[PDB]
């Protein structure tokens, strides 16, 4: 489809908006004082607007400006455009928070994160489990498989004002800054359970794992891989199919 922008505002352009229907367009929107016009196609229309032809990077954008805060106690998840009025602590990520395992790792990391934890943020994508550790007062190291998320990681911890340490590579490449007093790991559940030794080996004892990603029917592969690895049960969490499971090394 295409857009035929206008400059001005609808209350201004009424009395050629039964023109633009009458020419074909199906929607219209009032932008930041322009009237955009939507067509299946360019047509001769009298009005000296634009004629321009939507793409991805229009959808994206619209999308974008329609975004709100997502609330995860006690953080709120904000675009780098929101402002916010609120008690909640600030987590200001980049879009690709909305997340249920998100929010399920978010309150969890409140309640057993400590000031002074060194924390392991496994599989850690846009950074925000490992953002959130330092606002905490923790220490934290994110690392992920993928080389091409942590340059955006690093841009959403320094417009966060914290600065924890993101690292290519798994579980293998975190170890030598280990032990750590806190894993958090929003993965999958075959994966948790594959890891389970080696999350013991991650850990100081009296040290935690939070795990989440995991679906609701996948939970018992988990807590058999961690009773196994010799992990006791804390708390359990869900939101919609998701669980995060909480665990004392």
């Amino acid at each position: 489809m295409w857009v035929y922008r206008l400059k001005g505002t609808l209350e201004a352009l009424d009395p050629i908006l039964p023109g633009l229907f009458d020419g074909g367009a199906r929607g219209l929107w009032e932008r930041e004082g322009e009237v955009w016009a939507f067509f299946p196609a360019p047509v001769d229309l009298p009005y000296e607007g634009v004629w321009e032809e939507v793409g991805d990077e229009d959808w994206l954008e619209a999308w974008r400006r329609d975004l709100k805060p997502a609330l995860a106690p006690p953080f709120v998840v904000l675009a780098p455009w929101h402002t916010w009025e609120g008690a909640e602590i600030p987590l200001v990520i980049e879009p690709g928070g909305h997340h249920e395992t998100t929010r399920l790792a978010l309150k969890a990391l409140a309640r057993h994160l400590r000031p002074g934890d060194k924390v392991l943020d496994l599989g850690t994508g846009s950074g925000v489990l490992a953002i959130a550790a330092e606002k905490l007062g923790g220490k934290a190291l994110g690392v992920d498989i993928d080389p091409m998320v942590l340059p955006q990681a690093e841009a959403n911890a320094k417009r966060n004002g914290v600065r924890p340490r993101f690292l290519e590579g798994s579980l293998e490449a975190a170890l030598p800054f280990g032990p750590f007093d806190l894993l958090v790991a929003n993965l999958y559940a075959e994966l948790h359970a594959a890891l389970a030794p080696r999350y013991r080996e991650a850990l100081v004892p009296g040290g935690r794992a939070l795990l989440t990603g995991i679906l609701k029917d996948r939970a018992p592969l988990v807590r058999e891989a961690m009773a196994g690895a010799g992990f006791r049960p804390l708390e359990e969490a869900a939101e919609g199919e998701w669980v995060l499971l909480a665990y004392g090394r």
